[PDB]
């Protein structure tokens, strides 16, 4: 049966997650987690999707992704780690496209993954240069736009989630901007606020 | 009749624009929009131009170009996006050459395209390095000189448009220069101001 | 009986695979595996195909091909190894042609062989020059088009497999393109995206 | 017998240490000490480890490491010296991995090396910029996590050592933070306290 | 007697080594040393091997190989020198094959030759381009796999030697990777780490 295959995949994935967790070397652990995500998504693509297996696939993806993000917080190069976080998010979005329609549980899981990735990215970007920080900010805003355009749901819930993410981003940016001299302050504030407003317009038209 | 052909081209172009707008991947969307612009210009070159069809052709070009520029604001690599904006402007200038004489409506449309490209370029160049920023500035000033050399119109209107563009450039540059140490400040100020003065001279002699 | 002959061939092939695995020199090992594959295909052509023997033939082909691909990862010249991987894929496609109609198990085996070849090719192509890398990419996209044109199955499964392969290719290409200067970036991006869209068109029309 | 070989190695290492101490140029001395450490570790890996030779190997490694760290305090480029301290610590951790089980004396020696490296790193990082200082802090916290993950011992002793190291780090950080403006203060305090809490969690789970 | 012949070979080999050492031109000296190695191996193949003569043959091979490697460090073309180091290693491996069973002294000599070749290769590859450096790394990892597959010994000693070699390679690679932009960083890290994991799997299966 298909469900039996999915739970076998889940068991093997948890075993591999424990094995990687016992690897004592963070740089070679995140790559193994990414390869595990790739294998899981390949297996998911092999078999046809059904409502009962969607939740199990989402739990597998959520476990692997959260483990990988926390490992990204545990040492390495900052820019490489930010790139890896964005790539994990992109793989999640591709799986979202493949799985099609989602329910409330899948919506919650996807929002959890997005929120964890956002927190990791903000924590890591606190240590970048000015141009790199603002570039990472703009890139993540565009990624949020893509994620909300692919993911479907009731407009009110998506609006609330978007507001929460924007408040997180704004808090970090308003703390960070005080170090960049009053003219670069104006430049970066205009750029970031325009990006946020364009994001709001895009997702609000998506809601309609 | 030529007019029905041009309106059919317009209908097809709007249909393709909607299709591209629903493509969820920005990097593949700008390239498709540029390809659509190329096909539209090839069709325009195929049939001979008349006063009635000029306006319709300009609306098609305006729609495609504005969509492409806004998509350029929506994610990608900064330098590639700036190059693509300059490419869209150059295609518009080549179409202006092909058309020949331009009236008031066509002048207004072309000025709008130029202003949109300038705003996109400034917004994106805010995130570049020093040398790359100044190189982009000089390149866009030269592009403005070429655009005003090709385009014909009343000297006072062109003077007002040129002054507005120069004020935009000067505002962005005067905000940006405060971050580059007082000697590089003198170097870049000399270079940029000389470029602007040469642009003024060239366009004022173009007025004739 | 025919089935007895097929299992005799299978046993001989496994014995030869073990012998080659104990050969300690990779360049001679891949060629010996290719010769074994040729012998197996000749034997398959000699006997008439039946539904029960199709699975056994596919298992033999799968074992030999996966062993040869993993050996291709284990040392040699990069370009020769890429060519050998493509040759193994082409031999599998020719066997697919000779066999004809396939079930779900044969579909899974063929997709697994294709994915193993794709991963080997991407890994080996990371070390090529710009032009060679893009040439290998385009050649493999055309090979994927041929493979999907020859292989028959339900449109949804083929669409999912194609999407997964395209995501893999886009992953590697988007990591690689950041080293080739913002103008070659535009050139290669246009070329590769046009190739991918043409592949999508061909495959989707094949599905219908 | 292995033992007399190990004391030969010890005699040669001490002779080379004296020779390097008489070299009057600090940049060439740290590199020579690192080469000597590499040679000693190669010799150690050559022969199989025994309980009696473990102590002698640890005394040799402790002598070389302490000499190299003190030489790192005696002049050079700050960032290169911090990097070299981290690499000495990483070599000690790799030797910990190779040896395996560690007794009380080896535990004391390893903690001595770790504490010396920490004090050197804090002293040198006192002269860095804000971003570089906080990056070095986070890197060393992750290195402490790796060191405690590899090294085994009674939970209470490891807890006490961890508390001592954290008090050292916190004292230096609380002195340093008063110079970075009240908003960057909040940013860096959040980041550093989160890193310390993660370190505590990881180590305490390792103890269990 | 055979032993007398072997010591005659040794005496003339040392005489030739001194003559070559007095040659003042390194390019002609490495080729002469390689020719001397070829002559020695031909002589060794001429007479049948015995337990007593194996050690003497290994001392001759070790002397010639170490002299040739150090000369490779003393000037020439970087790529040609790396190739020549690999050829010296391959000749040593072929001699290992022809000799057969290996004791502890021969194991020690072979490991020393391998380590000398590895250090020469790392030192010379420090000055290559990105693609050439990674290609040399992958080639040497495959050569290490071949060497450990041909050479026989107790699993623990081979495991320790392999771990030391991997730490050497990782040290050089982690110093080098910081210059290649964060996306090529991910690409090369995935490639190299996968190669190292495959090497570990291969030799650990060989140990069993
Ligand atoms: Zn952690
Ligand atoms: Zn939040
Ligand atoms: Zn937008
Ligand atoms: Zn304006
Ligand atoms: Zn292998
Ligand atoms: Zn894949
Ligand atoms: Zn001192
Ligand atoms: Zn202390
Ligand atoms: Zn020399
Ligand atoms: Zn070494």
């Amino acid at each position: 049966n298909t469900v039996e295959k999915v739970l076998k995949v889940k068991e093997e994935a948890e075993k591999r997650i424990a094995e990687i967790e016992k690897l004592e070397n963070i740089e070679e652990a995140v790559l193994k987690l990414l390869e595990l995500l790739d294998e899981v998504i390949h297996e998911a693509a092999l078999l046809p999707i059904t409502p009962e297996t969607k939740l199990i696939w989402w739990e597998i993806i959520e476990a692997i992704a959260l483990a990988a993000l926390h490992k990204l917080l545990d040492g390495g190069n900052i820019e490489v780690n930010i790139l890896l976080a964005l790539r994990i998010l992109e793989k999640a979005i591709n799986f979202l496209k493949m799985v099609g329609m989602v329910g409330e549980k899948e919506f919650e899981i996807a929002v959890k993954i997005l929120e964890a990735a956002l927190h990791v990215v903000l924590t890591l970007s606190r240590l970048l240069n000015e141009l790199e920080f603002v570039k990472v900010l703009v890139e993540f805003i565009n990624l949020i736009a893509k994620f909300f355009k692919v993911l479907k749901g009731e407009p009110e819930k998506k609006k609330r989630v978007l507001l929460k993410l924007l408040e997180d981003i704004k808090k970090v940016f308003e703390l960070w901007i005080t170090r960049v001299n009053p003219e670069q302050q104006i430049l970066f504030t205009e750029l970031v606020y325009s990006a946020i407003e364009d994001l709001k317009k895009h997702t609000l038209e998506v809601l309609g």
